[PDB]
């Protein structure tokens, strides 16, 4: 009954990156992603993964909650997950709309 998420961020030129987070820590993830992404550390970047995405025991019960798609080099913003309130998707949205200042790309699953 688990369900996670998969976060793909591929900062300037620094390759497709694939952050599992659970859905419950979607909502943070996003929140620290649209902040880490506005600055220029490619070192940080491993401590972000690691503590936030773990990947060191994965099952198959665990269900995909959504994905969410993020790429600095062409600049792509797209968030695509259920199973959350009706009030998070105001500040979910908003997050991922604030992108649109470096990047008009922005896409959300309604």
């Amino acid at each position: 009954m688990t369900l996670c998420a998969m976060y793909n961020i591929s900062m300037a030129g620094s390759h497709p990156t694939t952050i599992c987070v659970v859905m419950d820590r979607f909502l943070e993830s996003f929140s620290e992603l649209y902040d880490i992404i506005d600055e220029n550390d490619t070192d940080v970047m491993m401590d972000f993964i690691s503590r936030f995405a773990r990947t060191d025991e994965i099952m198959p019960e665990d269900k995909t909650v959504g994905f969410v798609v993020v790429n600095a080099d062409k600049k792509l913003m797209s968030v695509s997950f259920s199973d959350i309130d009706e009030n998070m998707k105001k500040v979910i949205k908003a997050t991922a709309e604030k992108f649109k200042n470096k990047g008009f790309k922005v896409e959300t699953d309604m």
